[PDB]
């Protein structure tokens, strides 16, 4: 259902990079036309293909007009920009090195720290492109405001990311931190954000439909990031197309959380040791430790868990959206 | 008039914080209100003062009431937010070292490139005051608008301003290209943006008289960056706050543009061997070279053309506003 719409989605591309490319200002429209191909292209679209597959089903076919459709598939490139804007930005506060089997756009040769003003650039293009072609529905206001508070709760997320790990300095590694930092982080934007658009595309906007959608999908997105700490450090950087972190970088993923829930007080000494330094031998030695208290299961244990409580969730709450729009995303994931 | 106002502005900045500032986010807010405090407080206000006195000069006295005018101070901070925003990332991109006679954000100890996400949630708070004090107003949606093309138009000029100056490359520097610089990267949203905030604010939304007041912002914008650029090298840090960088970093500075329209083709050279580089003995070549070409006296003479031409145009272009509110702004520079 995703995997036959991403052809057309993807070839909407070309059209949202011609709709934003004064002819004074040439040169910074061809460095956006730049940034656009190589930030936007690239990962799985999850998020913006969601916007095209949950207005499809939301929608009746007999409103499905060819104007309607654009629409969603414009909104649709929006979440991806959004991405793209905040996948740049963390890239270079995490200091990364590749992103979607490519070196980070901040690495780049003849880019670094410029990489600031493309990342802000890439926000710009969602409000063009919601005026260009929404300034005249009824939801136009609900998306600008929707994407903006999208953006301050993950700016939020990130802040609590960023001060739970400061370079060079384990007590404030807890369970009730973690979820907290993953519900802003990444939930509202990559789960609530794409349903949440085409609800208001579709004409839903009751605020108890709002919430019941976001109770089931901000526990998809807590899910989500608990995926993204285990393949940071046991995933295959040919498949992820980026290289992990999170130990160099002393950062509160789930993998720490759990180990310090595990931990003889010898094994806390080890990780205390080793944590949040950048020497490879001090990172395999806590990966060691991981392993040593089968994490790598556990994990595979929590997936099943967690994925009983969302379809749980689903039975709970979907009502009156029908149950596809959250079991499609779910089985992507 | 400017001057007697900036009391009760500032003043009205701790009910700004308090107003910003759930209880697992308690850190990231707590965090905020350092940004904030560190970032929005220590410049002239000239931007967010402007948006007071217009507002107050546009709008009969009846109308003025005490919510009324909550609402001018309210979007008076927001676009002081957006300065600061502007500015934290800048100063990154620049490197600059000092801020309105501080260390600039990234430069403190312990912050470095999280700066980058402090900057965004400046940017953020713009939108929840809006939300916060003007979602009822018939104007909010314009406000919205106008913050985002103003954003947007700004990042096109930083692109511009980056593009002009890579790190490590002169037939760049021409007057054509200065000019269209210093519209997109400075004059929308230190000049057209206060006045046209507080016009919509008064109910004044014609794009006639936009764009007349824009005639006249955009061209006081232009020289206000002139003088910035003049300052860069040949101010007091005692007095601006900031260290100059103009030249380590390669940039089209107006000083470079007229520098290259005066010299000997050895003067040329000189500039050519010198600029763009870190090194102090180099950069003091270069400022010797603008100096041996009277170059704060030609500063001096476009001052007053510029001034003279700046009134011409409010004489053209004021009405059916008055005359003081542009009067006001340019004898504050
Ligand atoms: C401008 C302020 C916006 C900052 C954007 C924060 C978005 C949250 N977020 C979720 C995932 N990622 C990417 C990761 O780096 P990963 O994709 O593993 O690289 P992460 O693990 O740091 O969370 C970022
Ligand atoms: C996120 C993308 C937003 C980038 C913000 C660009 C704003 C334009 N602008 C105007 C003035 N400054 C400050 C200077 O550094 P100066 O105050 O002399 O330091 P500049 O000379 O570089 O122009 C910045
Ligand atoms: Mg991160
Ligand atoms: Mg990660
Ligand atoms: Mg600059
Ligand atoms: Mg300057």
């Amino acid at each position: 259902v995703y995997a036959q719409e991403k052809q057309d989605f993807v070839q909407h591309f070309s059209q949202i990079v011609r709709v934003l490319t004064h002819p004074e200002i040439g040169d910074a429209i061809a460095r956006l036309k730049e940034v656009l191909e190589y930030n936007a292209i690239g990962g799985k679209y999850n998020r913006g293909l969601t916007v095209v597959v949950a207005f499809r089903e939301l929608v009746e076919p007999r409103k499905q007009d060819a104007d309607s459709l654009q629409r969603a598939w414009t909104v649709g490139w929006c979440v991806e920009l959004l991405q793209a804007f905040f996948l740049v930005a963390d890239d270079i506060m995490d200091s990364s090195l590749t992103r979607r089997g490519q070196i980070c756009w901040y690495q780049k040769p003849g880019v670094g720290l410029d990489a600031i003003n493309d990342a802000n650039l890439l926000e710009a293009c969602i409000y063009r492109l919601l005026k260009l072609y929404c300034r005249e529905q009824p939801y136009y206001l609900n998306l600008i405001e929707l994407f903006l508070q999208s953006s301050y709760q993950t700016e939020i997320g990130q802040t609590l990311d960023l001060l739970t790990a400061p370079q060079g300095n384990l007590v404030r590694f807890t369970e009730k931190r973690y979820k907290s930092i993953v519900k802003y982080k990444t939930a509202f934007y990559s789960f609530y954000l794409p349903i949440a658009a085409a609800m208001y595309m579709a004409g839903i906007d009751g605020e108890k439909e709002h919430a019941n959608a976001k109770k089931i999908l901000l526990e998809m997105g807590e899910f989500f990031q608990i995926q993204d700490d285990y393949l940071d450090l046991f995933g295959d950087p040919s498949v992820t197309g980026k290289i992990g972190t999170d130990i160099q970088d002393n950062k509160c993923s789930w993998l720490v959380v759990q180990c310090l829930q595990r931990a003889t007080p010898e094994q806390y000494q080890i990780l205390k040791e080793n944590y949040g330094q950048k020497e490879a031998e001090k990172v395999a030695r806590v990966k060691a430790l991981y392993e040593e208290l089968d994490l790598p299961a556990v994990f595979l244990q929590y997936e099943e868990d967690s994925y009983s409580h969302i379809m749980a969730l689903i039975e709970q709450y979907a009502a009156p959206l029908p149950p596809a729009v959250f079991l499609g995303l779910a089985r992507k994931i």
